[PDB]
């Protein structure tokens, strides 16, 4: 059964609620983004209207085989009427195709559902500038001050400068990048661009990337692994054993691997600056964990919410423990007392 924080009151709508069977009263199911915890339950046998971005709809059609007649893509930044209710989709600064949803309820209440997001000051000049929000359904993934990490731009600068130095020193080094979902594509694209290479990958991953509307993508990626010196592998294979096994398959073209594991936050962010990050090394293999986040830091979250000044906040992440819920409620009250709303 569908929990309360996935229902939009005063509507027939749900958000990210496909794992509960037929939800009573639901006339339109919104999907914020194509990550498995959020699409859990969708398949080719789904027969209710799904509302989403264009990119999410391409993934639903080609990867999950949802039939076309049930996929309803909406443009961004555009007032649309769905089942009698005005909605707008906004870019969430998460993975490709990820949106926030503004719902203008028939009684005058305005609700923002962030989906998953990485808050940014650019959002203060979207269609949110124009009006009041009564209820915020908030991605609280990193809602605690210990969760710190660098800008995506600093992380990419580190990755490009590390990969270019290593391969210039040794032209026979291979670079490998891990992946297990969409998102974080700039990691492997930026490294392959500085190296003058296409990115090589499985047919399954190529198919996924071909759904993302990335400009000039045919110029950037390939399934011909032999032609490429930046390879994508499943995240599970990014370890000394899996990398060794991969290097064997490359027919003596290479004599070294440099690998990247994009993570979210890890406790080494408590101690180590991005500049000072070092790899784990075994023989001719080195593995870097890089803190590339597609969720708000504590400070980015707090800025967003203090600017928006919502009347009520409903967390959508970390909702399962009393300790998490009490921690988040304390920070919401601090923020409100500090800013005066
Ligand atoms: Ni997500």
């Amino acid at each position: 059964t569908c929990p309360f924080y996935k229902k939009i009151p005063g509507t027939g709508f749900t958000v990210d609620a496909f794992q509960y069977g037929v939800v009573e009263g639901c006339t339109a199911y919104f999907l914020t983004h194509f990550h498995s915890d959020h699409y859990a339950g969708l398949s080719k046998h789904f027969t209710f209207p799904v509302y989403c971005s264009e990119i999410t709809g391409n993934l639903l059609k080609n990867k999950l085989h949802v039939q076309e007649q049930y996929i309803h893509p909406l443009p961004l930044d555009t007032e649309c009427i769905v089942n009698g209710v005005k909605v707008v989709l906004l870019d969430a600064n998460h993975c490709p195709g990820a949106v926030m949803i503004l719902f203008y309820l028939p009684n005058g209440t305005v609700i923002l559902h962030t989906g998953d997001f990485r808050a940014d000051p650019s959002m203060e000049r979207s269609l949110l500038a124009d009006q009041k929000v009564h209820m915020l359904y908030l991605d609280t993934t990193y809602c605690s001050p210990e969760y710190t990490f660098p800008s995506q731009q600093e992380v990419i600068r580190f990755a490009i400068n590390t990969a270019f130095e290593a391969v210039t020193l040794n032209p026979h080094a291979l670079v490998v990048c891990g992946t297990y979902s969409i998102g974080k594509e700039k990691v492997f694209l930026a490294i392959a661009d500085v190296l003058g290479s296409k990115v090589g990958m499985s047919q399954e991953k190529y198919k996924t990337l071909q759904c993302l509307n990335i400009p000039e993508i045919n110029s950037l990626i390939t399934t011909d692994m032999c032609s490429s010196l930046v390879h994508l592998l499943p995240m599970m294979q990014i370890n000394f054993k899996g990398l060794q096994s991969h290097l064997k398959k490359c027919g003596g073209k290479y004599n070294q691997i440099l690998a990247f594991r994009p993570t979210g936050w890890t406790h080494s962010n408590k101690f180590t600056r991005i500049a000072d990050v070092i790899p784990q090394t075994k023989g001719n293999i080195s593995i870097y964990g890089i803190p590339y986040s597609e969720h708000s830091s504590y400070l980015e979250m707090k800025r967003f919410v203090q600017w928006l000044k919502p009347q009520k906040i409903i967390p959508t992440v970390n909702v399962g423990t009393w300790k998490s819920r009490s921690t988040m409620e304390k920070y919401f009250r601090e923020w409100k007392l500090e800013a005066g709303y």
